[PDB]
């Protein structure tokens, strides 16, 4: 491209990494982001993002995704839950893939994070499009024994513009790869991705941490 | 210069295109803006929004002082004067009398091939004195609305560049220096993207309405 | 490192200015502010509204704990004593016992030869353990104000870099590591311009005011 090398960076980056990136409406007969955790049609989000569904459920609260297949094909499915984890504000969701093939994130590693790298926060604000904000980790927090609810343990935190319309969807380096979980139930803050990779195995496997 | 080559391009981004950049003051015999200066003749583009009490209350007071620099980069002020509005897409044009200034137009881009990730540039006059700059990316191209009526932009341009009220109704810039979009404040920031405007523009001028 | 050039840059600029900046706890026997190394002596460079209340309250009960890290990596706290006030410029100077520990003060830089466009870096220590970063660039230069008087900056250094109360205090920097200025946050963001630091610090030691 005329671009220069780093809007070339941001841009590929961008086409590779938003066809992981989903979008939760919590309906009752509540909006967030996710992604996409595997091929089998498990998706990642924040806890406070089915918050409602996970809780007050009452038999009316629903759970629709919005995402994109490998071919390109917007389309959109109902999520189950698969298991909870409201200490590190964590959920699992599960839709029916059918034949559909999806695109998962690439796992990248958050201990080794050093702050001013670059970070890339993707989320899905609206039910359309996918949205891009672009910052550095500005922190890294310490760790946190019981987190508890309002408190991230190795919280990353970083000054790409975090709101409602991405909480719940991926942070990613500068090669792609996802480090983080976007929150805003609580200045920018996502969870590690080496939380994330420790507990959520769990929740497919045995439905809590 | 000693600074690196990103800077380097910031700063001449900025040094040849904010004086392309006016201010404008709807004083009442309140509300401040920005907007650019769109050609030679002195046609300025800027918000509706930013001029609204002027075009729809009027009542007589109402007035319209707008500052700039011209090519020699002598500071000055003159009356504006409304040529057309367009309150659908947030867009209005106003004229004053060069009388032998010449001004400093914009250089019109495109925006139907941008691409979410590339660099964006906002540029304002907050305060009647010194421009200022705001740097993005690009954070999402909107989708297409047939009647935006008021508060809805078609193929609206979303940024992380910070966009206030000091910075309404002025330029947003691709890192070539070309203009992609008008700045808004009325509605995570939005512009109106610069193709609207360079379809709807002519139109203000020569009729006085889209 | 496997980092980009700029992310390269950006890790390296905290690592080698982060042991310089300094968190402010104003304890009554509450408010929280950040702070820089002025130099081994064990001066501090904070703003006024940091330790208003300290300063104008008094009334006994009122402390400063300052904590920081020497030259070999050791976090340590000690209690802050003002030496100097200039609420007109909203700066403050504090003195803490070095007591045999190496400090590491700021490499001070200038703010008249700045230029809108270029990067700037602030830096905070938001909750007393560990230092933020936010990175922007410089989006205005202010005009000269002869009486600033309290709420109002002469040659106010405009930036988008994020600056909020957890880093107010303490410094701004440019791509090569050095200080051009110092965040405040008791007024968009600004910094007070290096320059005017320069000036004033020096008399706020010997004389205890500018
Ligand atoms: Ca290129
Ligand atoms: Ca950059
Ligand atoms: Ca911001
Ligand atoms: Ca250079
Ligand atoms: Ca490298």
């Amino acid at each position: 491209e005329e671009l220069e090398e780093e809007e070339e960076r941001n841009v590929n980056l961008f086409q590779k990494t938003s066809p992981s990136v989903v979008y939760i409406e919590a309906i009752e007969l509540g909006t967030g982001s996710g992604f996409v955790w595997d091929k089998l049609g498990h998706i990642v989000t924040n806890y406070h993002v089915i918050a409602k569904l996970a809780t007050d459920q009452f038999g009316l609260q629903r759970c629709k995704v919005s995402l994109v297949d490998a071919k390109g094909t917007r389309f959109s499915k109902e999520g189950k839950i698969v298991g909870l984890d409201p200490d590190n504000d964590l959920a699992v969701l599960k839709i029916e893939t059918e034949g559909r093939e999806l695109n998962p994130v690439v796992l990248g590693t958050s201990n080794d994070l050093r702050v001013g790298q670059s970070c890339f926060a993707i989320g899905n604000p609206y039910g359309y499009e996918n949205t891009l904000t672009i910052g550095v980790v500005s922190g890294l927090g310490r760790e946190i024994p019981s987190p508890n609810g309002k408190s991230i343990s190795e919280a990353i935190q970083t000054d790409a513009d975090i709101n409602s319309g991405n909480a719940g969807g991926p942070l990613l380096d500068s090669y792609g790869h996802t480090i983080g979980v976007n929150t805003a139930t609580f200045v920018n803050f996502a969870i590690p991705i080496d939380t994330v990779v420790r507990t959520v195995p769990y929740l497919i496997v045995y439905g809590t941490a």
